[PDB]
């Protein structure tokens, strides 16, 4: 448990806690929503396509999304409300997922240059919804569905 984050389980997982060691790969679906009346969806892995797949970089120093994932069991579906303090990073993080969904490598030099240039010129991440999210810091809910943990 971390401050500013409420976990709710909507479908209980199966089995013992996955082995969430350094280098293991987590396959999951997720949906991100505002906390407005409509619960406006910001991103939805199922809608766009295939599930996300991340590698735990270091079990001893977890990324924020790893803090979420490593609390989960296979097949679990949980909703995590995260206060404004945890979510200011989400728009750039979504930016980068969205470009990888496309054919673009956000780490390639021409892509990253264009991003910084448009961001300085136009104060934009390339996406109206993420821009409005960054201009208005606020809570988000992430619903995550954990599908599979693979050993390294
Ligand atoms: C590289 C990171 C990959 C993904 C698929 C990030 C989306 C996953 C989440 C659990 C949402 C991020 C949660 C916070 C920033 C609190
Ligand atoms: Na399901």
């Amino acid at each position: 448990n971390v401050e500013g984050v409420k976990k709710t389980i909507l479908h209980g997982g199966t089995g013992e806690l996955p082995n969430f060691i350094t280098g293991s790969r987590v396959i999951f679906h997720f949906r991100t929503m505002k906390c407005d009346e409509e619960r406006t969806v910001i991103d939805d892995s199922r809608q766009v396509g295939q599930p996300m797949h991340i590698i735990i970089g270091n079990m001893f120093k977890l990324e924020v999304w790893e803090i979420l994932l490593t609390s989960m069991r296979v097949h679990e579906v949980a909703e995590f409300w995260c206060d404004t303090i945890h979510t200011g990073v989400y728009p750039i993080l979504s930016r980068s997922l969205r470009q990888m969904a496309q054919g673009k490598d956000p780490t390639e030099w021409h892509v990253h240059t264009c991003g910084l240039a448009n961001m300085f010129a136009y104060h934009t991440l390339g996406y109206e919804d993420l821009d409005e999210l960054q201009k208005e810091p606020q809570p988000l809910v992430f619903v995550i569905e954990l599908l599979q943990v693979d050993a390294p």
